[PDB]
């Protein structure tokens, strides 16, 4: 009885009733435990597979600054375009390349 | 014996044999439980660490449209180049900037 009581207390349910009822509650708790474990494993596997194959749905929008050098390249191109525009009207500026 | 049988049924295995055999099967089932739990935890930790450090292998290819403003910046640059090409031969167009 004490083994059943301590196990049920550890797993969460409050044991009230006969030993048979406590054993049935313990079996139901282990069933829920199995469900939780299997669902966690399946979710992890599915998330891994989706992140490998199609990351668009799982991953939300992200800032350009997270990409390495994207902001630098965009700034370089924009400054090159601006310098191309400016030289034709004057305002001598340091060339980029 | 009913506690043993109900626990075994909850964990999945069908209890057939003596009490000793059922207990041994129960012990093997908990060993597999331990393996599953530890493997799930280790896989989650490894996935988190790899996704933090090197996201290349884990994350598959993704569409440019997922990045915020990347398609807009590329379109703006391409339209600027096209306008630069067009103005020199005519076809008056609204300047971008």
């Amino acid at each position: 009885e004490s083994l059943v009581d301590n196990v049920l207390s550890a797993l969460g349910l409050d044991p009230i009733g006969t030993i048979v009822d406590k054993i049935l509650d313990l079996a139901d708790e282990f069933g829920d435990w199995l469900g939780a474990t299997e669902d966690t494993a399946a979710n992890l596997s599915n998330l891994l597979t989706k992140l490998l194959s199609d990351p668009a749905s799982v991953i939300g929008p992200l800032a350009q600054s997270m990409i390495t050098g994207l902001t630098g390249a965009l700034g370089n191109l924009n400054t090159a375009i601006n310098q191309i525009g400016d030289v034709l009207v004057g305002t001598v500026v340091t060339p980029i390349n």
